[PDB]
């Protein structure tokens, strides 16, 4: 049995697989080919048919897991693909998580003699968190924040230390937006979502903007011009407004310039993506702020896909989260912020 | 000189005009020409032009004020139209509030010896807001909630009293959302605000549909299914996630079904219409319920012009308000919540 743990969303289908690298003489010959050749195949590519992606620079080297040695390796591809996975499946024991290890159960059980075992997301994505940020990014720190977020001649990745992480509160911006309090090892909760996450930034621009996938969507907002789209503090009051603290940079009406005809005639696509981009990160950054006061908490990480390969969101929710909370809060991201929960299933393994 | 309050706000101006209906036979004479045409002006017509509307629903009758028995009218016209108000009135004190008083200060001064005097916003909403509760609305309540919220067939409309209303929180919807405390007639503050307000919806909302105003965008929600465009919780669990107590019918992704290249070419544009509408009415009443938390505040009352004419939003924010907050908070509403800056701003009047 292979060592695998998913976390199927929404959007994407999130891989962990445990690859040993101690394999002995005996333990090699006394494997059967079906097993091999699916080693081979995973660790022989890096896109698997034609949406799969295994994401090479996040592998963990030489980790010691349930008294083996190996690579843990991190495989992506979207839940809509689900079925062809499945179907390769058909021509051992899954620990699953995610919405879809409930919607697509009845899918893995089609496999013959597969034991899947639903495991609860918060469980998985609190243990795989705390379990990547204990061993280490081979070597390096998994958890980060940008120094001098105000500045930007300055503002520079820097390392964070999280060996007491508690309390913290993390922020997992997937499809929608959950924020879990977490107080201990085993004292952990919910503590509300938005449905402004990372399914709102992508749907609005792809209707906005024709655009035909993430990675476009944000190549769009990196050419575009936000303050064509939004209404900002200074177009309501011609300047800053120092009674409230408001400066006149602030977003005041979020695409409040549409309601003019002529100006959703002169709006570029670029412009309305980054204007979609701003929107959606502004909301999830105030919305923990108001959770991160709320829950006593200073420390804030964001998790989950929707800032894979997104500077721009992490910067700007770096630099918002800073600014609104006048430097009491800071914002913290993770290499691995998209693979916890599919890593907290692989640890459940032991337990069945 | 006429008593006028104005309140000039981003997308509309709201003007607070008292009639005297105590004239005597000598003030009558002693009169210039130009006051009295501007009284049977105003009086006479309830179409000013071609975009200023007067609100004669709400008109308040036989009050007295300032030692004075008359009508305090309540009118309205866009902002983008403030040029034709003033050149109208180049052919007086002004007390003024909203982000335009600033804005547009050196344009009122345009007209010949007439005094502007900016008040802030948050006096003059607080002030406007407890002056009409108190006087009544021609001996009807001012604020009313709506009973039984949660079940269709007993929702109504019902008077709510707020004789002692502290404290508060007024939830003021304009082109953003601005979120007051308030303590008391003299210890307020403004607690945080959103971008995603009414201009978001106005904005959004016509980009999408191509609709050409406020009222069309509300008659396409009235006519769309959201779930259309949303995904929900149970599009990614298959049902509710009693674990986290999320029934399946929360919007898990707003707008998050347009990730589908074949979901957005079937979707309508009412579809569209009413998903924005939704989105920004819960992301508002979320904020709400999380600042009312953390003020301490259970009486959350919602102002501003994103809810004129529009049932949907507050009957949408009274269930979510009541569900979300299992029935520790409720939504107030006001019958002239788009006026009460314009109101204290001409409660302003005495100081000069
Ligand atoms: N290759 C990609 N395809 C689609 N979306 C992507 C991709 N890369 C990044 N994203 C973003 O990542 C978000 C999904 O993040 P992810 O954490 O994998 O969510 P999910 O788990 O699939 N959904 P959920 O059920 O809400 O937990 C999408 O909404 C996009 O904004
Ligand atoms: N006739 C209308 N024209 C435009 N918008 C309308 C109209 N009627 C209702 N609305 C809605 O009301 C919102 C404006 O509300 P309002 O309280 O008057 O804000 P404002 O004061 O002009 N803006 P602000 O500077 O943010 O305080 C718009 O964004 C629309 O959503
Ligand atoms: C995998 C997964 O489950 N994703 C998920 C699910 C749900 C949500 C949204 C959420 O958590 N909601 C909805 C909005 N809410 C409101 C709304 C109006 C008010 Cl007045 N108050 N709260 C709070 C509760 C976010 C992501
Ligand atoms: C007439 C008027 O002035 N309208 C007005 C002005 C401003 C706003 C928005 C606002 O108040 N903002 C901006 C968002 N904010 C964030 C953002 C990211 C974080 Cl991390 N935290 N807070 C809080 C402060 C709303 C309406
Ligand atoms: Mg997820
Ligand atoms: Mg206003």
């Amino acid at each position: 049995s292979p060592w695998f743990g998913m976390d199927i969303g929404g959007t994407l289908v999130k891989l962990s697989y445990f690859e040993p690298i101690d394999i002995t003489a005996e333990e090699e010959q006394e494997e059967v080919e079906s097993l091999k050749s699916i080693r081979k195949y995973l660790t022989s590519n890096v896109a698997y048919g034609s949406t799969g992606i295994r994401d090479v620079h996040l592998e963990l080297k030489d980790l010691t897991l349930f008294g083996r040695r190996g690579n843990l390796h991190f495989i992506r591809f979207p839940t809509q693909d689900l079925p062809t996975f499945i179907q390769m499946g058909r021509d051992t024991v899954l620990c699953a998580t995610g919405g879809g290890a409930y919607k697509f159960e009845k899918d893995f059980r089609t496999i013959g003699n597969l034991h899947l075992h639903k495991l609860d997301e918060l469980d998985c994505l609190v243990k795989g968190l705390l379990y990547i940020d204990s061993v280490s990014f081979n070597g390096q720190a998994e958890c980060y924040y940008f120094a001098n977020a105000s500045e930007p001649e300055r503002c520079q990745k820097m390392p964070f230390n999280l060996d007491d992480p508690y309390p913290l509160l993390v922020v997992n911006i997937g499809s929608g937006v959950s924020i879990l309090a977490v107080h201990s090892k085993d004292n952990y909760k919910r503590v509300t979502g938005t449905s402004l996450g990372g399914g709102t930034f992508l749907g609005l621009c792809s209707l906005l903007t024709g655009c035909e996938s993430f990675e476009e969507a944000l190549e769009m907002a990196s050419k575009g011009d936000s303050t064509q789209a939004d209404k900002l503090v200074r177009d309501i009051y011609g300047g800053d407004y120092e009674r409230f603290g408001l400066p006149g940079w602030a977003v005041a009406s979020s695409f409040g310039n549409m309601i003019y005809k002529e100006k959703r005639e002169s709006v570029s696509k670029e412009d309305l993506a980054r204007a979609t981009l701003v929107t959606i990160t502004n909301n999830i950054g105030s919305v923990a702020r108001m959770c991160a006061v709320n829950e006593k908490i200073n420390r804030v990480v964001f998790v989950g896909n929707f800032l894979r390969v997104n500077t721009l969101s992490m910067k700007l929710l770096a630099y918002a989260l800073d600014y609104w909370s006048k430097g009491q809060l800071k914002a913290l991201f993770l290499e691995h912020e998209g693979y916890f929960g599919a890593v907290g299933a692989l640890l459940g393994l032991p337990n069945f």
